[PDB]
């Protein structure tokens, strides 16, 4: 039975099918607990989830809170992505119309809305990302409030999933890290680790001609069955790769971010990505510029250490490494790559600058 990703049949056997509990891989870890210490301390390399909103210094509206007032908030003449979930394919309509869609008593279609970005609209003031992700975001620490590109604008997203909705297993772009909260309903993960061959397998799949036939946990060791219910809130780290299942209609908001605990992956991931030559839709905006400004940061806090005789952790310096590499490799280069620079940048004295630094450190 040659079946396609997102069919109805498919969906069908996907919620017969059995999976490795994330009891094996997920820790539940109460709102308070999660701080930079904790994160610091585990390295985020596995997939949290915080059952209780409490303490986490997430704000968001009441369950109360409907499509109909998102409608409200957002604006119902603004365009929106739409993933027909059984085709596979994406497309653009108001949200008034996905609005009527998700209201009707004989929906026909199975669509969702995953990419609603919603920083710009009177509904932003409603939702605040959790302490700890402005604590680790590097968008947040040292993108500068004046800075004259763009913030990328990847902070604040509303999902609206119909039941028996599907995304198909991907990284998320830059080998960012997410954090979805589930206001009403329920969504199921599918996570899987991103040990080496496994991000070498994910990459092959997404760029065989008849992907959307594979079904990709099909590939891999273990694929872990995450259950996110009402409330509750999950961040996953850099670089897993993951699907999801919608059992019943779904209201969720979500945010990505970059971190210092996963330079490696998160270079990895763009890597894969700028391979693939693909997306261009869910893609992380100045990916570019957010990692030129950790490496200003990083120069600077190399320097604060001789001031201070207090050498930088190991995970930066080789942070550090990564980065310089990346830079080197965008320049002198070569000309899409300028456009992510940030204004007032000496690439050139930047690498030889950090190079030094490096070495002295390892010295
Ligand atoms: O639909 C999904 O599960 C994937 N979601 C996203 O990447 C996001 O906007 O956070």
């Amino acid at each position: 039975k040659p079946v396609q990703n997102g069919s109805q049949l498919f969906i069908k056997e996907l919620r017969s099918r059995t999976f490795p509990s994330a009891e094996d891989v997920v820790a539940r870890v109460p709102g308070s607990q999660l701080t930079l210490g904790y994160m610091e301390e585990h390295g985020f390399t596995e997939p949290i989830l915080v059952p209780k909103k409490d303490g986490l210094g997430l704000a968001v509206p009441a369950p109360t809170f409907y499509v109909s007032d998102v409608e409200n908030y957002v604006g119902p003449e603004r365009s929106v992505d739409v993933t027909d979930v059984t085709k596979q394919k994406d497309c653009k309509m108001k949200l008034k119309e996905f609005v009527d869609y998700y209201y009707s008593t004989n929906r026909k279609r199975v669509l969702n809305v995953t990419n609603l970005e919603f920083s710009d609209t009177r509904m932003s003031s409603f939702v605040e990302p959790p302490d700890i992700v402005k604590k680790l975001s590097w968008v947040e620490n040292y993108w500068p409030d004046d800075a004259l590109l763009a913030k990328p604008k990847v902070t604040k997203y509303c999902l609206i999933c119909v039941k028996d909705s599907y995304t198909d297993f991907h990284i998320d772009s830059g080998g960012a890290s997410a954090w979805y909260h589930v206001l009403k309903g329920e969504k199921t993960f599918y996570l899987i680790r991103p040990a080496s061959a496994n991000i070498s397998l994910y990459e092959r799949w997404r760029s065989a001609s008849n992907h959307s036939e594979m079904f990709f946990a099909d590939q891999v060791d273990k694929c872990y069955k995450c259950i996110v219910k009402q409330g509750q809130t999950l961040f996953i780290p850099s670089g897993w790769i993951y699907a999801t299942l919608t059992p019943v209609d779904c209201l969720a908001f979500a945010g990505h971010f970059l971190h210092s605990l996963s330079v490696e992956m998160q270079m990895r991931a763009y890597e894969v990505e700028r391979r693939l030559k693909l997306g261009s839709l869910t893609q992380f905006p100045n990916f570019e510029t957010a990692c030129w400004y950790m490496g200003k940061h990083l120069l600077e806090a190399f320097k604060g250490s001789h001031k201070s005789g207090k050498q930088l952790p190991p995970h930066l310096v080789q942070g550090a490494k990564i980065l310089n590499g990346a830079f080197r490799s965008w320049t002198k280069k070569l000309a899409e790559h300028e456009d992510e620079l940030p204004e007032h940048f000496k690439p050139s004295q930047l690498i030889k600058d950090l190079a030094k630094e490096i070495r002295l450190s390892e010295n």
